[PDB]
Parts: structure tokens; sequence; C-alpha cells
């Protein structure tokens, strides 16, 4: 049985959303994203697994925060991050991703974002709705980006950061195994003040999961 | 003189919209689409002939149903189904069509939908806002799709289904004359429980207009 | 120091917005666009220089006119006219430009409009939200369009019309120097009743700045 959606506060105006999917043979697996408050609206980092979970997140921001989701960013073209795009579009959310993420999404039967983030070179950063978005180079995926929230100093690593003290790498079918550890180092060096690090597939932690991920994926 | 727009109830939460256009030499000709209620919003099947008629439909859902139109689907790339796209986009409606419909629309000076429905193979179906959307193969047009509403068992055949007991085929300049009768059979077999069948260019009827259309367009 | 945004009434339901940018070595330079009231909403001609200025314009229409901006048109692919596209998209404004303007925008790192205006041949006109949009041919830029408001007879010339009695042409790096004066003549002949003419980079004036622009850019 699929576990229900969860919301947890990470800092002032910053919330984690978590949805679950049963993936045989191992069963329920979480994916995490963020809701970030922006005055009288909010912005979203990643969908959950599907439209229904994602619609529940939009409703929660509207009805609990009283700060409806205006716009969203997507941290790579897999179904845990873009599985609920149709729900975002029907609910009036303005969606953003890199051109490479959009192209990969279309190829895979995912829906692309409506707007392009112009960050394609390794190390490129842009400011978006008070967040710093960084392309650290290919790692978990060639298109993975990370998102830093500088008020609370929360770094969203998404699926590029592995959970806990695992030594498993997750699904690596389209990973950049050669560059992933450098990409982690690039993110860690870009955002040195962030002591809260969020992976997609585990619990919120500290910078030890940057160090551990870089070690377990290093050549 | 162009006859005005009309709304008629077909079943619980399902409404037909009808707009008219004077087309010489024969004069006024109707086109039909649907409004389908979805909780506290509604969804739209097809525009009417133009922006003004389509804006009237959007206003009617907002002000009479108190269920504003959130999203729409378009059943092929002709001006009776996509003539009012600009009005939908300006009124905040999130529009959906197949990739082939969008490509044909652009070619013809029509505006494409914002989102792609991923149904391109003959017989492919998807669920969309509680509706079943089917691509039955080429018939009236290569891109024609049909839409089934399973609560009331209403099958929207659009222009692929001819009205009444006519033997005329309408404009066949880009019809698939070889496959059209099979496409009708495919729709009839896919939705056997639907005893209400809606053509674009005639009155609501029963399954006899599926049988008649398949006969008059058969090789 | 960058001067703040300004709003001035030009006629019934027609407002000019003006934003400033410090461009060394000459300093602050204005750019002008329009807000045009449309019943219980408004439409926008051009962004200002950036997202922040453009968001201020959207808020002004919402809170002062009580006629929120529903849609916008963009008169060529430079940053004074499309520098605030991301703000328009996040604020729910439905954006329009020609296909050529969108293609040039993407090339230049600007964000394209969501919808295409189908005017690509010299002299083509379309009606859009009660306005007449004309492509007069290449002048300041190959893609420049002009916008006429026929109730007050206000012609928005954008950057194709130079300010005042200047003899400077502005930045001409991608101008059509051969056709620009004819393009001005084309606009003047298309909208003979407009005695208010708005350039992007100077004060509102009369038809003397059409005549002066045509003279100073003539072969
Ligand atoms: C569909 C996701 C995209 S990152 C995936 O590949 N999974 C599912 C959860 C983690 C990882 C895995 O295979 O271990
Ligand atoms: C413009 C429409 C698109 S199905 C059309 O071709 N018409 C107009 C109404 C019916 C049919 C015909 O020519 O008979
Ligand atoms: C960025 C704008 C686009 S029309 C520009 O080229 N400018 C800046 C203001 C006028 C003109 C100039 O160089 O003089
Ligand atoms: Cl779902
Ligand atoms: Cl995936
Ligand atoms: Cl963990
Ligand atoms: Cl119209
Ligand atoms: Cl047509
Ligand atoms: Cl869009
Ligand atoms: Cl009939
Ligand atoms: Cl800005
Ligand atoms: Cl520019
Ligand atoms: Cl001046
Ligand atoms: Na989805
Ligand atoms: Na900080
Ligand atoms: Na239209
Ligand atoms: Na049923
Ligand atoms: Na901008
Ligand atoms: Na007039
Ligand atoms: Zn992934
Ligand atoms: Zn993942
Ligand atoms: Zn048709
Ligand atoms: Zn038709
Ligand atoms: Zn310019
Ligand atoms: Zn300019």
């Amino acid at each position: 049985a699929e576990k229900p959606v969860e919301f947890v506060k990470l800092g002032t105006g910053v919330w984690m959303h978590t949805g679950y999917k049963v993936v045989p043979p191992w069963g329920n697996i979480r994916t995490n994203g963020l809701i970030i408050e922006r005055g009288d609206y909010s912005v979203l980092v990643d969908t959950a697994w599907n439209d229904a979970q994602t619609a529940e997140i939009v409703a929660w921001a509207k009805d609990t925060l009283q700060k409806p989701i205006r716009a969203s960013i997507h941290t790579h073209a897999h179904s845990d991050k873009m599985g609920g795009m149709d729900a975002l579009h029907m609910l009036g959310v303005e969606t953003f991703a890199t051109d490479l993420t959009n192209r990969l999404a279309i190829e895979r039967g995912l829906m692309p974002a409506k707007n392009v983030l112009n960050i394609s070179e390794i190390g490129s950063q842009i400011e978006w709705e008070g967040l710093t978005i960084l392309y650290p180079g290919g790692g978990h995926s060639e298109d993975n980006i990370v998102v830093n929230e500088g008020v609370n100093n929360i770094l969203f690593g998404g699926c590029m950061i592995r959970p806990g003290m695992t030594t498993s790498l997750g699904n690596i079918d389209d990973a950049n195994l050669g560059y992933w550890s450098k990409a982690v180092e690039n993110a860690a060096n870009a955002f040195p003040d962030s002591q809260i690090v969020i992976p997609s597939h585990g619990k919120p932690a500290g910078r030890e999961i940057l160090k551990n991920t870089a070690y377990i994926t290093r050549p």
C-alpha cells in the first residue's frame, strides 16, 4: 500500500514535501521536494511522483500556508521530479526547467516545463525567486541541478545527493559516473554556509551526506 | 445572420455548447462541444468557431455553473474545434491536444494547444480529467480523437461521427476514406456502454449514428 | 542611481509605463510601453527593462486601475521590450509576439512569448484586443511591429520611432537602414488619424516625430 504525502517544516518559510511510490521488489520509496514561501505566494521545488500527489501539495500551500504556488523548478527529467507536471499546469503553476531537462523529459514521455532556465555550462548559476540555482555538472543525471535557499541556508541536492550512510548509488543507468563526485564537490564549494542538506530519497541531514555521496560515487 | 451560442444539458454535470457560422452557399452550420463539471471547476471539449463564441462559453461555465473552465481538449485541427484557442489562452484555460493535432494546427494558421496528449498509435487511450480519450485511427481527419464520459456514458464523436441519417460526408479534403469506417468501429467497440453519441454538426443522438456513419463512409 | 518607474495617462483607458536603466557612459535611459484598459481587465504593450520594473507595472494595473493585466504584446526582441518576460509569465500574463520576435529573443537569451502573432509579411495587420497590430517592415529591427489604439487614436511606435528632434538613430547594429524610412511611412499611412505618437525612448509627441524619424533615417 502506497504511503500518503507528508509535509515537514525545515526552516522559516521552507517546507519539505514527500510522496511515496511502491516499486517492486523493495516496496515504498520516498521522494522529497520543497515549498518555499515568497511573501503572499510560494514556489515549488519538484513535483512528487504523480499528478494526484502533486495536486495535494498545491492544495496544501493554498489552504494551509495561504500562499498559493505560483511557479516551480524541476531538478532533473525523472518521474519523481516531473511526474506531476500535468497537475501543475492545470493548477496554474508556471513551471521552469533547463532546456536539457525539457528535452530529456519529452524523450521519456514526461511533460516539459513551460519556461527555460538558461544554465547549461558547468558551474553556471542563476537567481530565481530568491533561490540560487546551480548546474554542478553531470552526476546522478547529466541534467541534474541543485537549489540553495540562502536565508535558512538549506541546500536541496535532489537525487544527486544519496541518503544517509548508504553505499548504494540508486539507478545509475544514465548517471555520469566519471563526474558525479566532482559535481558534489562543486555544489559543496558553491554553498559552504548550508548546514541542512536535502536528498530526494532519504531524510534531511547535514553536510556529512555531501561528503559521503562524494566518497561512494568517487572514481 | 449568424445564430447565437446555445447550452443544453446532456447528463449530470455534462453540457453541450453549440456555436454557429454562416458558410455560403448553405448558410448557418452548427458545431458542438462539451463542458464537463469536475468538482469546483470544469473542463472543456473543443472551442466553438471563434474567440467571441468561445469566450461566451468560458463565461457561462464561470457564471452559471460556478465551475470555471480550468483546462480543455481539442479533437482535431479544424477551426470549429480550435478556432477559439486565443480566447482560451487569454482566459487562463490550460489547453491539450495531440502532437499531430498541434502540428496540423500550426500549418493551418490555427493556434496549437499548450500541452501534448501522448496518444499517437491507433487504439491508444489515456485518462484525462475523468474522461477516456481514444485515438481510433484516421477518419474525418488523420488526427481525430474521441472522448468518452463514463459516468453518464456519453461518447463525444466530434466530426468523425456524421449527423442523423445523412449520406453526406462533409468536407473530406483531408479525410482518411480508407480507414474511417474502421475508426468508427474502433470507437464503438471501445465504449460499448455509451448510448448518447454527440456529433459536431448535428443533434445529439444514440448509437444509430455510429452505425450510420460507419455505413456511409465504408469502402 | 536608477530612476523609478512612472505611470502617465495618455487617453481614456490608455496609460504609459516608463522604466529606467543606467547605461554607461550616458546614464539613465527611459523605455516606454502601454497599459490599455479592456472592460474588467487590461492588456500590456511591452515589458520594462527587467522583472522588478515589470512586476511593478502589473501590480499597478491590479491595484490602481482595478483591471489586472491579462495579456501582453511585445514590439521587438530587445531587453527594453522583453526584459521582464519571466515576471509576466509568473504573474499569469498571457504573452504574444511574432514568430520572428520569439526566434530572435531565444537567440539573445531573452524569454520568448507564449503565443505567436501571425503577421510576417510587410504590411500585414491583425486585430488584437481592440488594437491594430501592424508589421511595417524592418526598421529599428527586422522584427519591429507597431500598435495602434483607435479609440483615442494613439500610435505606439516603440523603438522604430526616434524621440523629439534628435538626429541620432540609437543602436543600429541590427537595424534595416535601407527600409526604415519606408517602414515609418508605412505606419504613418496605415494610421492617419493618430495624432498621439509614442516612442520608446523619449516623450509622447505628435506626428512630427514620425516625419522627423523618416527624415533622419532616410537614404
Ligand atoms: C525513478 C527514480 C528517479 S531518480 C529512480 O531511478 N529511483 C527510484 C528511487 C531511487 C531510484 C532507484 O532506482 O533507486
Ligand atoms: C470547417 C469544418 C471542419 S470539420 C468543415 O469542414 N465543415 C463545416 C461544417 C461541416 C464541414 C463541411 O464542410 O460540411
Ligand atoms: C537596449 C536598447 C534596445 S532598443 C538599445 O539598443 N538602446 C538603449 C536605449 C536606446 C538604444 C540605444 O543604444 O541608444
Ligand atoms: Cl495521479
Ligand atoms: Cl523516470
Ligand atoms: Cl536517510
Ligand atoms: Cl471572434
Ligand atoms: Cl478549418
Ligand atoms: Cl505555455
Ligand atoms: Cl441531426
Ligand atoms: Cl529584476
Ligand atoms: Cl537587448
Ligand atoms: Cl523626447
Ligand atoms: Na503526471
Ligand atoms: Na545565507
Ligand atoms: Na481565434
Ligand atoms: Na459507465
Ligand atoms: Na527578466
Ligand atoms: Na479612431
Ligand atoms: Zn533521477
Ligand atoms: Zn530520484
Ligand atoms: Zn474537421
Ligand atoms: Zn467539424
Ligand atoms: Zn530595440
Ligand atoms: Zn529600445
